């Protein structure tokens, strides 16, 4: 079975599958998302991840819909995450937004909200790279607000944040009521968020991993997939990088959504819970040089949009 974690800032302590199915944009992929989704929930997945941004919510929920219609899973056993995006990062868009997202996804509540970035920027119309020139003040206090509303109007059943700094949480944390239940950053085995990871851990806030395989090879060069360190702690287990990527994660406490809508590899990021690495292994994972992949949304880049 498939572990799940329990989102502590949660008041009914709910179960997240540690691993789950992400749906952000792949640039090399021309496969069907539906039917990947479909595939997926056949082998065992329950967590998926979408968000307003991907243009995958309307896939996968006629995925979600069909998969539960044909009885190989009821609602109740998936977990389904969206976000709100920075156009609509604005008090009273929030909920509409939601809203928004639940009748694409042909949803009645989702399981998990987030805030998908700590911006915000020109309402009503979805821009891709984000324009600096766009962008608008973020008001955390009175979007969380409507977060939290979300929560007694039982439109989502858990609310968090996405990308957000230890000094960025630190700041919402000091104006919310119900604290974040989830922080999904990127973590991957060259950027591993060790400051991170230890203050969400200490706030019962659970981190969930993106780009956990580093978008694989939709972007060139794989800083991950290349190192020879890990080719060799790869091939010492006899699985793949990849596999060596998610268990070091699932080790770490953390959750994560790789996105494969290929059969074999979807099935692969799941056989991960069998066997483990070794106390060397994790010496010398510590040991990786650090790099971030994913700098933002915008165009062009905010230097100080991490805090670091
Ligand atoms: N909140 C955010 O700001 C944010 C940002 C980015 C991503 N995400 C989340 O992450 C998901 C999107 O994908 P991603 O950016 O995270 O990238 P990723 O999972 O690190 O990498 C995905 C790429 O790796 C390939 N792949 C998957 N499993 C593999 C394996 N075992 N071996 C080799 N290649 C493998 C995929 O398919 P192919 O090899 O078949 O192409 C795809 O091209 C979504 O759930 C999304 O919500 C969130």
């Amino acid at each position: 079975e498939i572990p799940t974690k329990v989102l502590t800032n949660t008041s009914s302590q709910l179960k997240m599958p540690v691993v789950g199915m992400g749906s952000a944009p792949d640039f090399t992929c021309k496969k069907d998302t539906k039917d990947a989704i479909i595939e997926a929930i056949k082998q065992g997945y329950r967590h998926f991840d979408t968000a307003a941004a991907y243009g995958s919510e309307q896939a996968l929920g006629e995925a979600l819909k069909e998969a539960i219609e044909l009885g190989l899973v009821t609602r109740d056993d998936l977990f389904v995450t969206s976000k709100l995006w920075v156009t609509e990062n604005h008090p009273h868009l929030v909920i509409p937004a939601l809203q928004k997202s639940l009748k694409t996804l042909q949803l009645d509540y989702l399981d998990l909200y987030l805030i998908h970035w700590p911006l915000s920027s020109q309402p009503g119309k979805f821009s891709f790279p984000i324009d600096v020139a766009d962008l608008l003040p973020f008001d955390v206090k009175g979007v969380w607000e409507s977060m939290e509303e979300s929560l007694k109007l039982g439109l989502t059943k858990a609310i968090g944040v996405s990308n957000f700094s230890v000094k960025k949480l630190e700041n919402l944390l000091s104006v919310a009521t119900v604290l974040p239940a989830v922080n999904q950053v990127e973590m991957n085995l060259a950027w591993q968020q060790k400051k991170l990871r230890e203050f969400c851990n200490a706030h019962g806030i659970v981190l969930t991993a993106f780009s956990p395989v580093r978008k694989g090879a939709s972007r060139g060069p794989n800083e991950v997939m290349e190192n020879d360190m890990l080719k060799e702690i790869a091939d010492a287990h006899g699985k793949s990088v990849a596999q060596i990527s998610l268990r070091w994660l699932y080790e770490q406490g953390v959750t994560f959504v790789p996105k494969s809508y290929d059969k074999e590899r979807m099935n692969q990021n799941l056989r991960i819970f069998d066997w483990s690495l070794t106390k060397e292994d994790h010496e010398k994972i510590a040991q990786i040089k650090q790099n971030r992949l994913i700098p933002g949304p915008t165009k062009p880049g905010l230097n100080d949009l991490y805090d670091d």
